[PDB]
């Protein structure tokens, strides 16, 4: 059920040697998507409807949907975004909690990778990541 | 202790799945990245953050490696590998030098196999790139 969001920063020395940097953050497994580890290249996602190599981890910010104008909702996002490659999904879904229960309904073909949500203080933490700059790798683990 | 290795191949997209095991010179946890053909001796190539190291190691007595066993899985993960994986089928002794009991295991994965799960491995390195690992503790 809970998935730990490990997000890696890291810069390299030109002669190649690597620091990282990590910082740690929870959300859930939904039925959307297996319950599996995955790890991947951060993206943010966007609404409007490949643009990267497959291993991609997808971060979607969620809108309250009374004023949503996408055409895709949260499970046509998780799709579409695991038919383009992304190894796993992130939902931020503060602004839409109908949204747990839209990922957590029965499944007639759920994906094979995590479809993942978070909200609360998690969000805003993983949303200061993913605005403040790209290059962020995302660990989800299962324990 | 068991590590679950399933391999993404392309050409779109299809996998296969392997079995080895955590060693104690790293932590037992999951991790992910595109495989990269380590050389069976190296120094004695910069890559993107997050590869997952792949290695044939030869008979001691044989190997010119300026690294050790640790010394490799050490120098892959300073170098931006997010796990290590040893076919230790020429080396059984690596497996020993790989569990010591030790203050200073790795926060990566690093994990060896052997057998026929090694041959499965080594071939799909051998024989060109674009082939990401899964590591899995289930």
């Amino acid at each position: 059920d809970t998935a730990f969001v490990e997000v890696v920063l890291f810069e390299s020395s030109p002669n190649g040697d690597y620091t990282t940097y990590t910082t740690g953050l929870q959300g859930r497994f939904s039925r959307a998507g297996a319950t599996i580890s995955a790890e991947g290249e951060i993206v943010q996602m966007h609404p409007l409807g490949d643009l990267y190599e497959y291993g991609w981890v997808g971060v979607v910010k969620l809108e309250q949907p009374e004023l949503d104008p996408s055409c895709l909702t949260v499970l046509g996002k998780a799709k579409r975004a695991v038919q383009r490659g992304a190894t796993a999904v992130i939902f931020d879904v503060s602004e839409n909690p109908d949204a747990i229960d839209q990922l957590n309904q029965v499944s007639e073909d759920p994906l094979k990778r995590p479809v993942v949500y978070v909200k609360g203080a998690d969000a805003v933490k993983l949303m200061n990541i993913v605005n403040k700059q790209k290059v962020a790798r995302a660990r989800i683990q299962h324990r």
